[PDB]
């Protein structure tokens, strides 16, 4: 079957794992559990076609810089996650997206910009700001809550469609 090599990237704590676990395991559990590197392979049906999502859940730590080049080199499309209540994570996601371009020698890499934690009241990143960033890359912006599941399928399936129609 067709495989989509998806990589979830973003600063520590933005909800990369929570999003992936909501997608794959249909649940949210509030807990502290930093990622080293986890892989999820899940056979789904998207628009009537069977495909394998191979999802790489990465670490937010800025100390794992070299291991970052390697999964960007081999990843197909990128879920670029920040949290809407964390301005620093929004500045950081710009750096991740530039790094993807450098490692992959392309500004045509399928990406979705994801503003996660949209259930929380203390928003510090306005949607329009994120929209402008995504527009400059030519990519979609989608807000998500791993807690409520709002937008989670949207974000991941939109990334798949961005690859499929690349
Ligand atoms: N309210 C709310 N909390 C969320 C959401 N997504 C994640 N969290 C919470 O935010 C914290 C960090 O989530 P986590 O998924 O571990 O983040 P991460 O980006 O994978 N971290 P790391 O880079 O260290 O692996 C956890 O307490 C988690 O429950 C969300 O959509 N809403
Ligand atoms: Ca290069
Ligand atoms: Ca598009
Ligand atoms: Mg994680
Ligand atoms: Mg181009």
């Amino acid at each position: 079957m067709t495989e989509y090599k998806l990589v979830v990237v973003g600063a520590g704590g933005v909800g990369k794992s929570a999003l992936t676990i909501q997608l794959i395991q249909n649940h949210f559990v509030d807990e502290y559990d930093p990622t080293i590197e986890d892989s999820y392979r899940k056979q789904v049906v998207i628009d009537g076609e069977t495909c394998l999502l191979d999802i790489l859940d990465t670490a937010g730590q800025e100390e794992y810089s070299a291991m970052r080049d390697q999964y960007m080199r081999t990843g197909e499309g990128f879920l670029c996650v920040f949290a809407i209540n964390n301005t620093k994570s929004f500045e950081d996601i710009h750096q991740y997206m530039e790094q993807i371009k450098r490692v992959k020698d392309s500004d045509d890499v399928p990406m979705v910009l994801v503003g996660n934690k949209c259930d929380l009241a203390a928003r510090t990143v306005e949607s329009r700001q994120a929209q402008d960033l995504a527009r400059s890359y030519g990519i979609p912006y989608i807000e998500t809550s791993a807690k409520t599941r709002q937008g989670v399928e949207d974000a991941f399936y939109t990334l798949v469609r961005e690859i499929r129609q690349h």
